[PDB]
């Protein structure tokens, strides 16, 4: 009988035992809910590495037709999949107190809202007896219910100032802003979407493997202004003797919130090229909250040379779309060029 995940009671140990059983050749898992049954073929993501404060975080993919992915650390696990065109995340933390804190955190925006549809946007999942074992979040339904202010990207980038035998490792050094609380499920999802938006372009996993690390920085933005915040962040990287000799990597300042004018992130445009990266120029900033998936991917796009497009299904649309993929062939060419690819190499 095929392994299955019961979405009416899914816990951290459920997800951990299933994903830890995924070998080199993949594993079939059936996702189950009321009137819902989806068989997905799960595989380990060997392209991307993540440590959060030296804690190792592993990624998992479904087939394209599955619209499913996973995240697993020692402390938490994530299942995210699409149903009826809407993303749904199941977020499970191992320790009971941190699960309770996470559940209360995600319940906060609904504390004045009563919809009688609230459970379709946010729901605590209970063990099969009143202990929360995960939370289920549908951010599209949450946005419809909450009718909150919509942040965006307008003016989110400034101007500066034979296939290889092995992909080049590119470190993406993420720095938790001084005073920020970042939850591991949220930042890991942003990193996963960012790396995957690049691999999907011109077969770029042949050329790059991203390695994310997260640490805390003493830097914090001096005002609410994103441009001033990014200028200060890059200056703080050059001032820091710790970072001597890593000026050719990519850097993100991350926070849970946003900046003035509902700005979601900011980056130096067209600032990374595998052959010339230097002087901490490939740097940006990004929110990490769950309601804005793909902001890190969008900013990484700009760093790699991608422009805004007029296609509202594109990751690089000038206002927030929630979509996670590059659709502009013009953007794909410059991203791939800056990562070492040439047309003669094919896809
Ligand atoms: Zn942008």
């Amino acid at each position: 009988v095929t392994a299955s995940i019961d979405l009416q009671s899914v816990s951290y140990t459920d997800l951990a035992t299933q994903l830890n059983d995924v070998s080199d050749f993949g594993k079939m898992i059936i996702l189950k809910d009321n009137g819902f049954n989806r068989q997905v073929h799960v595989s380990m993501d060997k392209r991307t590495k993540i440590q959060l404060d030296n804690e190792n975080v592993r990624l998992f993919n479904g087939r394209d037709k599955d619209s499913t992915s996973f995240i697993l650390g020692d402390e938490f696990a994530v299942l995210r999949f699409y149903r009826n065109g809407e993303s749904i995340s199941y977020i499970a933390y191992k320790e009971a107190q941190m699960m309770n804190e996470i559940a209360e955190f995600y319940a906060a925006p609904f504390k004045k809202t009563r919809a009688i549809n609230e459970k379709e946007a946010f729901e605590c999942i209970y063990d099969s007896g009143k202990d929360i074992v995960s939370v289920k979040i549908n951010i599209d339904k949450a946005k419809k219910i909450l009718n909150l202010p919509e942040c965006d990207y307008i003016n989110d980038y400034i101007k500066t100032p034979a296939v290889p035998s092995e992909p080049k490792t590119v470190y993406v050094i993420c720095l938790r802003e001084n005073g920020s609380t970042i939850y591991p499920n949220e930042v890991s999802a942003q990193m996963q979407d960012a790396a995957n938006s690049v691999y999907a372009v011109h077969g770029l996993k042949r050329y790059v493997n991203f390695h994310f690390v997260l640490y805390t920085t003493e830097y914090s933005c001096p005002s609410g202004d994103a441009k001033e915040g990014l200028e200060g962040f890059t200056a703080s990287l050059k001032s820091n003797p710790k970072a001597e000799g890593y000026d050719d990597q990519i850097y993100f300042l991350i926070r849970w919130g946003t900046w003035d004018n509902k700005i979601l992130g900011m980056s130096w445009f067209n600032s990374y090229n595998v052959n010339t990266a230097s002087d901490f120029e490939a740097s940006g900033m990004s929110t990490t909250q769950l309601m804005y998936p793909g902001v890190m991917a969008h900013e990484l796009g700009h760093i790699l040379g991608a422009e805004h497009t007029d296609n509202s299904k594109d990751l690089m649309y000038a206002t927030f779309t929630g979509y996670l993929s590059h659709l502009s062939e013009k953007n794909m060419d410059i991203i791939a060029k800056n990562l070492g690819w040439e047309a003669a190499d094919g896809d």
